[PDB]
């Protein structure tokens, strides 16, 4: 099962819908309607953090979720869930060098994690944000995915040794055929012992 936490989202709808068809039940929630304990009971096999609006936004929401249950459920970050991974390990949120033009990007990566044989580069669409700092990351998080046009930005991060991921695109790049791609990956991860 898959707990998903959004904020009532225009593109959760078509996430739930291919999820089903992967054969996996998901229960959404708001930050606000589930607490730490509540999600415990339900023992979810995944989690994704993916509220918005995806816009330039300094909060980190679900900070305290992906603390907790980072080492206890694997959790995908998508939409704000991104950079909320990225502040919840110590990285720093900041604006990017150059205002985005258009909607869509080119993201390359290294194969690692949800990239894993995923083609090269990964075609995107884009939001507005801010972006994790590429020159403070922590040292337990890994760049993954990045776009080569103005001087680059991170798109990927995963944790080092936790299964923890967070992808900077537009959730709705999840549902292109590559995008289906990226999320059986996901779906694969299981926690350590």
């Amino acid at each position: 099962m898959i707990l998903m936490i959004d904020n009532y989202d225009s593109f959760t709808y078509n996430l739930v819908q291919y999820l089903g068809e992967l054969g996996e039940e998901v229960v959404v929630y708001r930050n606000d309607e589930i607490t730490i304990a509540e999600i415990e009971k339900l023992k979810p096999d995944h989690l994704v953090i993916s509220p918005g609006p995806c816009t330039p936004n300094e909060a980190g929401i679900s900070l305290e979720v992906i603390k907790h249950f980072a080492g206890k459920i694997p959790i995908l970050g998508v939409c704000l869930g991104h950079q909320s991974i990225g502040q919840a390990f110590g990285g720093k949120i900041v604006r990017a060098k150059q205002v985005m033009h258009g909607k869509t990007s080119e993201i390359y990566h290294n194969n690692k994690g949800v990239f894993k044989g995923l083609n090269n580069p990964f075609e995107a669409t884009r939001y507005h944000s801010l972006v994790v700092e590429r020159e403070t990351l922590p040292d337990c998080l890994e760049i993954t995915a990045w776009t080569e046009t103005d001087e680059g930005e991170i798109m990927g991060i995963r944790h080092k040794t936790l299964p923890i991921e967070g992808v900077q695109f537009h959730p709705e790049s999840i549902l292109t055929e590559q995008g289906h791609e990226l999320l059986k990956n996901f779906l694969k991860e299981l926690e350590h012992h």
